[PDB]
């Protein structure tokens, strides 16, 4: 038996999957619309069986407030994306009354092979139907740090996609352009493997920051001419400028790592 | 047996020049500074003393410099000796720089084509080397044979600046990727090491790279139907708050945030991240 809170795109995908493996799923929402046992209140859903999955951790505190009374005995798995510190404040608040997972998966991928979920009380932890489990510490907010990090790299990628598509829209359609992007991103995703190595040791040895700078300026000039915003690339430019100024004129794009603090 | 004449001996024009030698060509070479950027005729190259001597060295001319300004500057040389030649400018630049050059050089009897080298120097000659070419397709067809030694040719229009548009676009998406890598690494370094972290990033980016295929489709038709911009916004705010707490800069993500804020405000609260395409324009 499990009892879910939050029936958005992700909490439903999760709830649906627990059903397909024949579980006793209890479910709750602010605004109900289910397909399961429906918890009329948060108290009735707390006493049902606990996989929370909401908009923020504020919503976690807000919703579970009323149910101060029956927390004693339960094992709260918060899948809600958030900060490490939010997660630690919640873990201490809830352990005072008797974990965390970053779902590295879109809803459609839940139950799929490529689904993955990243911390907290390892007694309670010791889910697998949903995705490939990956525990990594008794630190209640370690999963959240790894969530946000991975998302940071995602959001880099989408920022490039959007800029790249936008910049070419006039001349060709986006799909016919994926014929060139998708391989190229593949190449460039490889080059980041041979950059984490540099970052881990401290090489940064030369495709030089001086020429890339005059390159990035050609994208900005070209973006304005195509009526596209180059605001996706500005931080990259600001960081390469810190680098050549600080002496890395002839060093690799790895060198910027020390200028992002 | 087949003769080429290069201009510009930086990291890229040397890689190119070196490769033409390894396929036993009659490679002529030129630079601003020869005594600087090596003119090792040792591997067989012929040093053009002036731009004129390098223009007359061959009828295939592969330029590759810092900017197009350097292209115009160097070839100025009252370019009367240009009639008959096939100028391949691999110099990264704007579509409009490329069109201004193509008209300038076609006025002097030459036949211009332009190329975005989608390849670092070490990749030149390799399987994954790729070069986009646009410009006079008459000139490109004749010299497609020779150029093919360097990378996989990919022609796409008689528009002298189409290769440059595709160059800068692809680079824009590269720079997005590195911006995410650096931010993502940075944010995690002080809890776990960058290499052990590529074990999670590299697959995940693979997933997310697939999702961009089914997003170009949306962008091409006009769906944007829901993974919603309202929740991602409170997500992106958690990365900014988390970055400050780890003493890391969240400056890589700010434009994304500014764009999602334009989107939910303009009504796309429940739409997919595809919807943002119309808010970069
Ligand atoms: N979708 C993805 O691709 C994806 C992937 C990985 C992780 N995630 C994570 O999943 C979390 C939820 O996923 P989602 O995509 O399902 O977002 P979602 O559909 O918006 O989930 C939000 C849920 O929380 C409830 N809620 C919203 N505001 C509330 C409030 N003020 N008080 C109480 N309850 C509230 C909603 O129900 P009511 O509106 O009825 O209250 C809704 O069911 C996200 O924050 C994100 O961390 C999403
Ligand atoms: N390396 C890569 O990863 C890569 C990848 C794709 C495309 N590219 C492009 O290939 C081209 C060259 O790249 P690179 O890495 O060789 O650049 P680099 O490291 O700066 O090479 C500099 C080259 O530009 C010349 N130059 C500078 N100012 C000039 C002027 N006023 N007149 C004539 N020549 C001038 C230099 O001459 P000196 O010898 O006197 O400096 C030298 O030939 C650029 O357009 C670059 O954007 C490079």
């Amino acid at each position: 038996s499990v009892s879910i809170f939050g029936l958005g795109a992700m909490g439903t995908a999760l709830a649906s999957r627990f059903l397909e493996e024949k579980y006793k799923v209890a479910v709750w929402n602010r605004s109900p619309e289910k397909a399961a046992t429906l918890s009329h209140t948060a108290v009735d859903g707390i006493n049902a069986s606990i996989i929370i999955c909401l908009l923020d951790n504020a919503a976690v505190e807000a919703t579970l407030a009323g149910a101060l009374d029956h927390l004693h005995g339960k094992t709260i798995i918060n899948l809600t994306n958030g900060t490490p510190d939010q997660a630690r404040k919640l873990s201490d608040r809830f352990v005072s009354h008797g974990v965390h997972g970053g779902i590295m998966a879109t809803p459609s991928m839940i139950g799929s092979p490529y689904a993955l979920v990243l911390s907290g009380s390892p007694d309670a932890f010791k889910l697998s139907v949903l995705a490939k489990c990956v525990f990594l510490g008794e630190d209640a907010g370690t999963a959240s740090l790894h969530d946000l990090a991975l998302l940071s790299g995602m959001y880099g990628l989408f920022s490039g996609f959007l800029h790249a598509t936008a910049l070419v829209r006039s001349s060709t359609p986006a799909v016919k352009f994926m014929d060139l992007l998708v391989p190229w991103l593949g190449a460039m995703t490889e080059y980041t493997k041979g950059m984490a190595k540099q970052i881990d040791e401290g090489k940064y040895t030369s495709s030089n920051l001086a020429m890339q700078l005059v390159g990035i300026q050609n994208i900005i000039d070209a973006s304005e001419a195509q009526q596209v915003s180059a605001e996706f690339i500005r931080p990259m430019k600001e960081f390469m400028q810190k680098a050549v100024a600080a002496g890395h004129g002839g060093d690799d794009i790895s060198s910027l790592i020390d200028f992002v603090k």
